């Protein structure tokens, strides 16, 4: 097949919600740590849904209209990966009706949302984990899991597969009909309750079998419901047409940081890694990648920046070009700051003294270019290099087309008509100073 078309209108917003707003203080666990705190594995700050819905406003004013939020189902940590019943939201998020509250907003404000599908592992928490914990081999989901022999054992490393060596995290058994029967249901579920989409977590930890069968069971109900793989390294084996609609496009995000940020990976490398990984893309998914230069996974964006804001722009300038959907995480756009996980976990501030707004003037900015401009959503794209520092991004359709040059050095000018790609533009001579971007259109 093809990625739905609307993914080339989108753009999304990332939340981890336990961080982005705390709205309904009945909902606080009776450790809650003030929002000021510095997150870590085990602390809960408070987001809920409500949170989310109380300020979407903020969502719409950057220029997004969709959503990622990573798991929200009912869990004991504050990521929410050990989900421990995949059909109940997590009691400190909220229940079903704010739930569909949520969804109702957001179809009124023509914004999308895409939850996070964790179906390798669940939490040790998981009613069939615990059922397997405590009645061994003659518990009825003792084959849901892979666990070598009893009792289960976690410490000081487990009897039991898992996810990467995490205790908490056990493994589930895809080669279990039932596994996938329970999966699958989970999948068509939460479609029910209004969903547009799903990212599928570490998707590389099960099989292509599981998520051919996957792809049917989303694409029946709706043929428009994207998915979405977190992959790290090429893209390629999950856009063959027969699972997801993109992926999660950190290649991408290694490119543009090595170029604004580190220092170590230059215009002409910058462009023939971007140019190399369109070319890996099948036609048809381009506009599926889900762009991104950070995530609940990575250091903040502004600390990879080495809090040079100028530089940081140039990334967002870059992410804003790409063919695909361009992700923020949240909290970014006001320019916060934090190392890797759990660093980049950090509590939304809702106190506008402590925003970056160049940082979010910058971003809307190149926002609203990209919807201004029919080809920077639909247009194919063309890197090319004009010198060691800057880089041209071109987007065309047929006879319009458009392009962002980003220069990371001193200044430059750009004569446009002697560049191929850039002399349909009519645009003549191009300067540019330090740490400066020019964004133009036939
Ligand atoms: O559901 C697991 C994990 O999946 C995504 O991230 C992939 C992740 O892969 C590697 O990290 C592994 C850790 O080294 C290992 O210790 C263990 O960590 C468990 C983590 O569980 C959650 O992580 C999610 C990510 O958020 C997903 O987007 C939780 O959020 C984390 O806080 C825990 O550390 O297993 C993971 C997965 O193999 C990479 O090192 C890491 O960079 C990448 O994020
Ligand atoms: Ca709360």
């Amino acid at each position: 097949v093809t990625a739905p078309d609307w993914l080339a209108d989108a753009v999304f917003y990332q939340i981890f919600p336990e961080r982005f707003a705390n709205a309904d203080p009945s909902l606080d666990p009776q450790n809650v740590v003030p929002w000021g705190s510095t997150p870590t594995p085990d602390n809960f700050f408070g987001g809920d849904l409500q949170g989310i819905i109380d300020h979407l406003d903020h969502i719409v004013a950057l220029g997004a209209n969709a959503l990622y939020l990573t798991p929200i189902f009912e869990a004991d940590t504050n990521h929410r990966y050990d989900a421990k019943d995949y059909f109940s939201i997590d009691h400190r998020l909220g229940t079903l009706e704010t739930f569909h509250a949520l969804m109702a907003e957001c179809r009124a404000r023509g914004i999308r949302i895409v939850l996070d599908a964790v179906l390798n592992h669940c939490g040790d928490g998981h009613w069939a984990f615990a059922d397997v914990v405590e009645n061994e081999a003659d518990s009825a989901y003792v084959n849901w899991f892979s666990v070598e022999g009893f009792p289960v054992t976690a410490h000081p490393t487990p009897n039991y597969r898992t996810c990467s060596g995490c205790y908490y995290l056990p493994k589930w058994n895809a080669y279990n009909p039932e596994v996938r029967h329970h999966h699958l249901d989970v999948a068509r579920y939460w479609i029910d309750q209004g969903i547009d989409g799903w990212r599928l977590n570490v998707p590389y930890f099960i099989n292509h079998t599981f998520w051919r069968e996957f792809r049917t069971a989303v694409k029946g109900k709706s043929e428009d419901l994207y998915i979405v793989a977190e992959e790290w390294r090429s893209p390629v084996e999950w856009l063959q047409g027969d699972t997801a609609d993109g992926t999660m496009n950190y290649t991408a995000r290694d490119l543009i940081l090595g170029f604004t940020a580190d220092g170590g990976i230059d215009a002409s490398a910058l462009a023939a890694g971007l140019n190399a990984l369109h070319a890996e893309i099948p036609a048809g998914f381009h506009r599926g990648m889900l762009n991104l230069l950070g995530s609940h996974d990575t250091e903040r964006v502004l600390t990879r920046h080495a809090g040079d804001v100028e530089a940081a722009l140039l990334s967002y300038a870059l992410l804003f070009s790409l063919e695909g959907a361009p992700m923020v995480y949240y909290g970014d756009e006001v320019g916060l700051t934090g190392d890797n996980d759990p660093g980049c976990r950090g509590a939304m501030p809702w106190n506008e003294e402590s925003w970056n707004t160049r940082l979010l003037d910058g971003i809307r900015t190149f926002a609203a270019f990209r919807a201004h401009q029919p080809a920077m959503r639909r247009g194919r794209q063309t890197a090319v290099a004009l010198d060691a520092d800057t880089i041209a991004i071109v987007r065309s359709g047929g006879d319009e087309r458009a392009a962002v040059i980003v220069h990371r050095g001193e200044g430059t000018t750009v004569d446009t008509a002697s560049i191929p790609e850039l002399a349909p533009l009519d645009a003549d001579t191009v300067v540019l100073g330090p740490l400066g971007t020019a964004s133009l259109a036939t």
